[PDB]
């Protein structure tokens, strides 16, 4: 893993190697779980053999991320795509586009299993035999500054999603569910639009 | 519109006829808003200039009417789909397919707009300058019996809704959001399905 730590904006060699890579995984940081008046402090994307970790500003509007996230051209893989595609699409008034999530997968294979069993930590472990520390989860990600044991803690967060997405897929197929869980993800951008709005769950009454 | 009035199941010519039609129109009353553990009253089903009111009692699992909700190649139209087609998937252990909601349009047009709005009556009065009568939504539908005002009523709630989808299909796709409204319906089998297994929204945390 070639790792790379840039500001304010993913590099244009980068930018052009996302759209030539069959995925692109993708993961941020935040000030918290509040998407409308919160801030992203990093975002973390994994594009062949690199990732990248951009470290974000106040109000900042990072044109080329924001470009990649809205280019159906382009698959990105979250851990909860939900999440982050909120957070993303509010902060930067960007529509995102080709949207898949672990998660999602997760309780579409197995959606009677434990609620903590589709956290990104226990779904590695399980599905790659992967251990991630998430002790940096809960830091000040939006200083500008970032320590050694944050960028780890980042890498750690997107680096396996290609592979986890890849496992997933493969169970789904096995098990007859890839349409199911492809229909949920061409959702997605659907569902990001109405929650900009104020629905939040169009199948409520 | 040509009436008909059937009890236990569809008759095996508007099965046949269903599967010829351009769109189904569907609406079902009930014994109330438990999809668990309440019953289905009633059935009604728009086919051409027939409607079928179908009269369901304790225990009816009706072969002709479920496999017409899940043959993907009929496409069949709700208003609010996901309360109809929970409430068939779980009393009837069916798998439905192809299906599509003149509420969920109206959200995915209108998504500001007052609640109230999406409702049938007034989205009728609003698209097409139809006025229906509700009053006996709250009646007793699962008793066996209907009476002639009951009988009014299941007509008028399906007998405008292929009406109403092609003028709010129309919008959209003058909007542009016709792809998003498609989007939205290809998830329904897996909402349902997600539903009776406990998982109430894949999209959240």
């Amino acid at each position: 893993t070639n790792v790379q730590i840039l500001h304010g904006d993913l590099s244009p060699d980068l930018c052009d190697l996302a759209r030539a890579s069959e995925l692109v995984g993708w993961d941020i940081e935040t000030s918290g779980l509040d998407w409308r008046n919160g801030q992203i402090g990093t975002c973390q994307l994994a594009i062949g053999d690199s990732v990248a970790v951009v470290v974000l500003g106040d109000d900042d509007h990072p044109q080329g991320l924001c470009d990649l996230l809205a280019d159906d051209g382009v698959r990105k893989i979250f851990h909860h795509a939900p999440f982050d595609i909120r957070f993303m699409a509010q902060q930067w008034d960007c529509k995102p586009r080709n949207l898949a999530c672990t998660k999602i997968a997760s309780k579409v294979l197995n959606p009677s299993a434990e609620h903590a069993t589709h956290s990104l930590k226990p779904l590695l472990k399980a599905t790659l035999g992967v251990d991630i520390d998430k002790g940096q989860q809960q830091s000040s990600w939006t200083t500008g500054v970032l320590t050694a044991e944050q960028m780890s803690y980042a890498v750690s967060d997107v680096v396996y999603l290609s592979e986890l997405y890849s496992q997933l897929r493969a169970q789904c197929l096995d098990k007859g569910v890839l349409q199911a869980v492809e229909n949920a993800y061409s959702f997605l951008p659907v569902w990001v639009e109405l929650q900009r709005r104020g629905i939040e769950d169009v199948f409520a009454y």
